[PDB]
């Protein structure tokens, strides 16, 4: 269950990873 929340300024959203 890996994935890769990084939230930076306020409109941004990155969630790329396993499942």
């Amino acid at each position: 269950t890996r994935k890769s929340i990084h939230i930076g300024p306020g409109r941004a959203f990155y969630t790329t990873g396993e499942i």
